[PDB]
């Protein structure tokens, strides 16, 4: 079409009209000569460590705002669109900066989420907790309000999605951040002998806290401690109460011999170094939370190189022919340490989903917004799962990946610029 | 950089820096806006069933091309350079169209497969064996070429990779075409009882066979009937001698039961429905051959839901528990029947290659194609295998994609179009 853009899935022959891209105004990263489609951080957004957005470059983002939650409710144009519109205006020009109201701020979060092209839950995205976490001012007020985040999304075992928004970012005053990743994540420790203990992926952060006094157990799956930043002042550390942190240890359903490898995985995924932007306005500390897919843990977690790296371990006790690739021993123990996880959460009756019905309620969730909303933002890179790729029904589904806002973007470690 | 483009590896930070994609003049299908990197036929060159490329259009692609050749053999500016560049400006000129030397024919080949973004074999790409058809006039003489180029391409099962160039397009007077989408497939059929007998995916082909008069035997695994079309002339049927079509008998190396599914492929992958395009001519007749990736067959010729879908089956006969997709009987079905795909073709001594020994050559090439040409153009979505793609090297490679030419490009199915 001479404007409306045809995705269709080529295991259904089903096809959809996309007009929604037409409402995007950031850049993808890529050109008529080029696509940049696999690029992680094509760096088309991924928040300024510059200053911060001036007055005249903030009104144009809160009105589109506005605009945009006005239409929503479809009420475009009415008195208290413009006098929203007047008040948000004049209050920017006092303050250099404006405050969302409740609802504002709640319409926002969801459609971040909503926006949010590589995640392949969205099918949940009305069905989520916002904690108005804004009269925050310390350290400890940030550990309070993540308790209780931590406490209500976990929910003894039948998580519920949930985002806390702390202060949003001004000038000079300064801003909150969560140094963590994910508000429950394991320690990596290098070994002298060349080893390395833990999760990789989380040396250097490691050894922020172990600087700051942090006892690390030394261990090879220690919960690391929350390193909290607040109004720009330096990070302090917190223990999150082991009671509030829900884990589950690693069986298999068949193999005896699973238990004995000693795996274990914390039930709530919650990213905490994210930046959440609705009209034109920044919040840097903005943890949010839903539950695992299985291949997180199993395939990329688990059996990542550069992770756990898991794999000849498990290949070893399955006594299988690793001579060769050939024999698809990699694969092989792939499938069971994905049934392990899968088997596990579910004995402890944990929420967690498995890619085969993620992928397909993401494709009943594409149709839904291709219905009511004209069309749905996805990355067909991050969207198909890391491992069976093919026989899960995104596979075969074209994908229109454009950016909408508001939304989530990536902002640079709070270590590499915070001074002292 | 403000020109370089870097993509990295994310599990080995091995970063590369792009600068081949300065000589890219062809458009993705992307824009700043959005990025259509999952769409099968962005429709940006796939051929357009209209007319013929004019004088006009032809003389500067046909100058692009000579100025790359001639500056790959370092002699860019050269009388002979000039000399067969106002050669061919004058042959067009009274021809309306010109002709290439054989060597500026190989060079044209194998760049075209060296550009082929969507392909992870290249790193095989200067060893390709042209076979040039040019003088033939006939189905019959495309016949022979066929069967020869089998022939030469099977080698008893040491596979070597080949291409035969027919007759390029002109106008009038009529091309060739080889209306089959692979030299050798396996027929399709529509049962009345609303099931489907063979690859699903052949089922309209079939039908055409038959009407032109094919004794369909009407089996699961019946090699088509090759249907040639030479001049513009209706297509005429023939059978490719069945000592020269190399099959394997699909068994598993410790499941005695797998035997008794009766799974059977053939060995030799030879794309037939392309188009190879050098110096503005087209080659609508180009049948090319390799060999295959375990996963082709294995993944999406035997699970795809829409080709064999076997998947249940094997499931069954495993006793597997396919009560719940949490189970992943799916997965594990599916990495049988690759083990057992592998492990026939190398017990038959058939030329194959696992996505984990394909994929790590491909990013050796990779390596290679930056440090001597700049770059290397890289499908991801394509790239990456459909079973186990995060435990592969390619999945956690960053890949530009942009087109170069030469290149192979699609283009309309000939009952389309094609007359009578
Ligand atoms: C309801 C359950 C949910 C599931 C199963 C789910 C699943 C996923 C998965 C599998 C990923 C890939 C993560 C990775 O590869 O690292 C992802 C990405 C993402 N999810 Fe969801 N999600 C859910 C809820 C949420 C919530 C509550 C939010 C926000 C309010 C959210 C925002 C995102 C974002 C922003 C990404 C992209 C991360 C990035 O770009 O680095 N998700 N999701
Ligand atoms: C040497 C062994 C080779 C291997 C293992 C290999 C493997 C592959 C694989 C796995 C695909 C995916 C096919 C699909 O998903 O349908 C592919 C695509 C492709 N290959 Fe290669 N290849 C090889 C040789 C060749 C040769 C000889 C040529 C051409 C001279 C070639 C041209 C292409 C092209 C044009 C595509 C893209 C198809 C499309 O866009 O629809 N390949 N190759
Ligand atoms: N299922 C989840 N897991 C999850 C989601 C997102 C991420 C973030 C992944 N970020 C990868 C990345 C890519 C590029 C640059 C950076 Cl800094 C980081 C991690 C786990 C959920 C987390 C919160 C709700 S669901
Ligand atoms: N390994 C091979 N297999 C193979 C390569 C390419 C194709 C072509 C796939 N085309 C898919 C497609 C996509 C979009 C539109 C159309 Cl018409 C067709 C098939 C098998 C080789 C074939 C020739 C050499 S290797
Ligand atoms: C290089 C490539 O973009 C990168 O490895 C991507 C691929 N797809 C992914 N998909 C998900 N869900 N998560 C990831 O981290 C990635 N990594
Ligand atoms: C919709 C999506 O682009 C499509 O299913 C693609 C994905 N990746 C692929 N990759 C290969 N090698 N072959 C294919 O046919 C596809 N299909
Ligand atoms: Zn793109």
């Amino acid at each position: 079409g001479p404007r409306f853009l045809k995705v269709k899935n080529w295991e259904t022959d089903v096809v959809l009209t996309d007009t929604l891209h037409l409402k995007s105004t950031l850049e993808t990263g890529c050109t008529e000569h080029i696509c940049m489609g696999s690029i992680m951080l094509p760096s088309q957004h991924t928040r300024k460590p510059e200053d911060v957005r001036t007055k005249d470059q903030l009104f144009p983002l809160a009105k589109e705002f506005l605009d945009q939650y006005y239409s929503s409710i479809k009420r475009f144009g009415s008195k208290a669109h413009m006098d929203r519109l007047e008040e948000v205006n004049k209050e920017i020009e006092s303050t250099s900066t404006y405050q969302l109201k409740d609802t504002e701020l709640i319409y926002g979060a969801k459609h971040a989420w909503r926006n949010a092209s590589r995640c392949v839950g969205r099918i949940q995205w009305s069905k989520l907790q916002v904690f108005d976490a804004r009269d925050c001012t310390t350290a400890h007020g940030m550990f309070n309000y993540i308790c209780n985040h931590v406490k209500y999304a976990t929910n003894k075992g039948n998580l519920r999605s949930a985002i806390t928004i702390f202060p949003q970012r001004t000038d000079g005053k300064h801003d909150f951040r969560v140094w963590n990743s994910q508000l429950i994540r394991y320690a990596g420790y290098k070994q002298p002998d060349g080893s390395t203990l833990g999760d990789p992926a989380n040396v250097q952060f490691t050894e922020i806290c172990i600087q700051q006094g942090w006892k690390a157990p030394r261990g090879r799956f220690d919960v690391l401690p929350l390193l909290l930043q607040a109004n720009g002042n330096d990070p302090e550390l917190f223990q999150i109460p082991p009671e509030l942190v829900l884990e589950v240890p690693i069986r298999h359903p068949k193999f005896d011999w699973f238990k004995d490898l000693g795996l274990k995985w914390y039930g709530l995924p919650a990213v905490s170094n994210m930046l959440l932007e609705i009209g034109g306005l920044e919040f840097s500390a903005c943890p949010f939370s839903g539950w695992y897919m299985g291949t997180e843990i199993g395939v990329r977690d688990y059996c990542d190189n550069s992770r756990y790296n898991i794999l000849e371990e498990v290949a070893k006790k399955m006594d299988l022919d690793m001579r060769k690739t050939s024999s698809l021993w990699k694969d092989q123990a792939l499938v069971e340490i994905n049934i392990a996880v899968l088997y596990s959460f579910q004995s402890d009756k944990v929420t967690i989903v498995d890619h085969h019905s993620a992928t397909e309620s993401f494709i009943k969730h594409m149709e839904n917004e291709y219905r009511c909303r004209g069309g749905c933002p996805a990355d067909w890179v991050w969207i198909v799962p890391p491992m069976s790729g093919s026989i899960t029904p995104v596979f075969h589904q074209e994908m229109l990946n454009y950016r909408l806002t508001p939304s989530f973007e990536y902002q640079p470690d709070p270590w590499n610029t915070h001074v002292w």
